[PDB]
């Protein structure tokens, strides 16, 4: 049998949620992917010897707080909270995404990873120290990624799976 892990990728428009997801799944950088499309993708992977199925929701569209949207998000087992290292506003939004996750999951202990994407770019407006401090304040890992080169991408998604696997053992 394969366990399926339901992962949700969230964060501001333009941070690279779609590029990270497509890079993970298909091993190619899709630049300029339609910002308005929300979809899910699956991949069979081996993580620490466990053959499992990732089901990844790449979020997009309108911010909305209906009971149905909350219930859909509540089915997520772990969340990648993504900002772009050259967009301070996307980093400032992270606290809001974490607050919504904690609210629908009714817990401060939700499997989560803070992802600083676009690390292939030389110009970084978000301080690495500030991002590490924010992740420490939430008790979650911080991983830098590039959806273009694939640097850190497997680590971000596999770390989130490891967190879900551990959470299910509590
Ligand atoms: N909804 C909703 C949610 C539930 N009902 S539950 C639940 C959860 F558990 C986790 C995450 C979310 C979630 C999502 C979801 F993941 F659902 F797609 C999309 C958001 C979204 N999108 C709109 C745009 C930007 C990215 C993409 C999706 N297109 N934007 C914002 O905030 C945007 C800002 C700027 C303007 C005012 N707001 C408050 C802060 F200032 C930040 N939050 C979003 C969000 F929290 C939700
Ligand atoms: N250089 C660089 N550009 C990226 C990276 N990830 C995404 N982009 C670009 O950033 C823009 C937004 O990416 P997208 O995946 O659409 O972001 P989303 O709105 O969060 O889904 C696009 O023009 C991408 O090609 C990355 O790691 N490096
Ligand atoms: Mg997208």
């Amino acid at each position: 049998g394969m366990t399926e892990y339901k992962l949700v990728v969230v964060g501001a428009d333009g941070v690279g949620k779609s590029a990270l997801t497509i890079q993970l799944i298909q091993n190619h950088f899709v630049d300029e992917y339609d910002p308005t499309i929300e979809d899910s993708y699956r991949k069979q992977v081996v993580i620490d010897g466990e053959t499992c199925l990732l089901d990844i929701l790449d979020t997009a569209g309108q911010e909305e707080y209906s009971a149905m949207r909350d219930q859909y998000m509540r089915t997520g087992e772990g969340f990648l909270c993504v900002f772009a290292i050259n967009n301070t506003k996307s980093f400032e939004d992270i606290h809001h995404y974490r607050e919504q996750i904690k609210r629908v999951k009714d817990s401060e202990d939700v499997p989560m990873v803070l992802v600083g994407n676009k690390c292939d770019l030389p110009s970084r407006t978000v301080d690495t120290k500030q991002a590490q401090d924010l992740a420490r304040s939430y008790g979650i890992p911080f991983i830098e990624t590039s959806a273009k080169t694939r640097q850190g991408v497997d680590d971000a998604f596999y770390t989130l799976v490891r967190e879900i696997r551990k959470h299910k053992e509590k």
